[PDB]
């Protein structure tokens, strides 16, 4: 453990910039924190919180995932992967959340928070799961500005690894809805060199990215090791330059150096 802290410590002073981890193994519910309590920009990880609140409503609104909103070329952000498809006509949410999860689609993600009614709906409901740390206050892209000391649209690793871990393996969601985020996170098609890069091949992930100013290289994933309980992790990372470039490599050997060995 101890050695597994020198690691992290000599990754974060040669990488130049500050980064946060937490790793929760739901086998004993032993931690392995770093910053864990520290805040950092969640820009794009906390699309998250934000489909699982739509996952929530469908609880107690049937067939709400089907709902229809239409997409016009004058919602379109700095990023529509998928929205740029749909411009003149439908998606329900459902596919918008599919998008914002799996493609880190912004339109999608502005679907979403007008259909919640806006940012302080998600962090009303992070709060109504146990969170008292995590807060959305902006929409796509403003969100993403990461300024260091700005407690806009923040979380602490360890936090975001108690409510991923709420929200895939235990009751904060109930059973269908759970499935349906476990499903679109293992869908992501973002992920391929952070947390997964640091992990062996056949091992299963469900994770989210994130990637916004300062250099902010984020990921939150849930992993299941061959037949063992899984681990809740998240490697959060962020730099001194406004215009620095990412380091997804960085949370590649996060994630190796705390979860060799699980
Ligand atoms: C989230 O933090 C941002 C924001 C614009 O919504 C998006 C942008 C990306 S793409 C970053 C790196 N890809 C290729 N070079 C992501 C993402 O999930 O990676 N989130």
């Amino acid at each position: 453990v101890q050695q597994v802290q020198k690691k992290l410590a000599a990754l974060e002073k040669q990488s130049g910039g500050r980064l946060g981890v937490a790793l929760i193994n739901t086998a004993d519910n032993s931690q392995v924190l770093y910053r864990a309590d520290e805040r950092f920009a969640m820009c794009s990880t906390s699309k998250v919180m934000t489909a699982a609140a739509v996952l929530k409503q469908s609880e107690t609104h049937d067939g709400i995932l089907q709902q229809k909103m239409t997409i016009k070329k004058a919602d379109l952000t700095n990023w529509n992967p998928v929205t740029e498809k749909y411009v003149g006509n439908t998606m329900t949410l459902a596919e918008l959340s599919a998008a914002t999860l799996q493609y880190s689609d912004n339109t999608a993600m502005n679907k979403l928070l007008a259909h919640l009614g806006g940012p302080g709906n998600v962090t009303a409901f992070a709060r109504s799961i146990g969170d008292t740390t995590f807060r959305l206050d902006r929409k796509e892209p403003e969100l993403n500005t990461a300024i260091p000391g700005d407690e806009r649209d923040t979380t602490s690793p360890l936090a975001m690894a108690k409510s991923l871990r709420k929200l895939t393996l235990g009751d904060a969601l109930a059973g269908p809805q759970r499935a349906q985020l476990v499903d679109w996170l293992k869908g992501n098609t973002t992920g391929g060199q952070s947390i997964r890069a640091g992990l062996p091949a056949h091992w299963v992930v469900g994770d989210k990215t994130g990637a916004c100013d300062y250099g902010t290289t984020n990921d939150i994933a849930v992993i299941w090791p061959e037949d063992r309980a899984p681990l809740v992790l998240v490697t959060y990372f962020t730099q001194p330059q406004q215009d620095a470039k990412w380091r997804k490599d960085v949370l590649a050997a996060a994630a190796k150096i705390v979860t060799e060995g699980k």
